[PDB]
């Protein structure tokens, strides 16, 4: 039963367990507010405040997924400076139930930045895909396979669109 901390925290009361961001915790207890976790590094346990922590491999924590944009705002941010081509973000599609948005800095014939934007369509059950040749149990997956090699997108993704 795993968890992210979210951010650092350093004991106040006792039998609190200090933790830092990132790191991975166990939960013995979900109960209350105040949550019994195991430090997978070092093997200790404790109590932690329980909006400290989040599943792991969740969503909201990607620095690749953006809340609230539009295609447009996509488009805006990413051609900010600081983003350089293979620079991307996901989000979530505002006219259609299920399905997210990847957009990615690309150059055109002029050498001119621009910004293309691919539809990520979701599979009955489990997955997700951009083309239906090739299909990912999630949207982790998904930027792990582009990220290694384009396949029809205009690039590879590289680095995460800047906040």
């Amino acid at each position: 039963n795993l968890v992210i901390a979210l951010h650092s925290y350093e004991p106040s009361h006792d039998g609190d367990l200090g933790f830092e961001k990132g790191e991975q915790l166990r939960i013995l207890e979900q109960s209350g507010e105040w949550w019994k976790a195991q430090s997978l590094t070092t093997g200790q346990e404790g109590f932690i405040p329980f909006n400290f922590v989040a599943k792991a491999n969740s969503l909201e924590p990607e620095p690749w997924f953006f809340k609230n944009l539009s295609r447009k705002d996509a488009e805006r941010q990413l051609l900010a400076p600081g983003n350089t081509h293979g620079s991307f973000l996901i989000r979530e599609s505002e006219s259609t139930a299920g399905s997210f948005s990847l957009s990615v800095r690309d150059f055109d014939q002029n050498q001119g930045e621009v910004v293309k934007h691919y539809k990520i369509r979701n599979l009955d059950n489990g997955g997700f895909y951009i083309s239906p040749r090739i299909t990912f149990p999630g949207l982790h997956e998904l930027v792990r396979h582009y990220t290694n090699a384009s396949d029809g997108l205009c690039t590879r993704l590289s680095r995460p669109c800047q906040t």
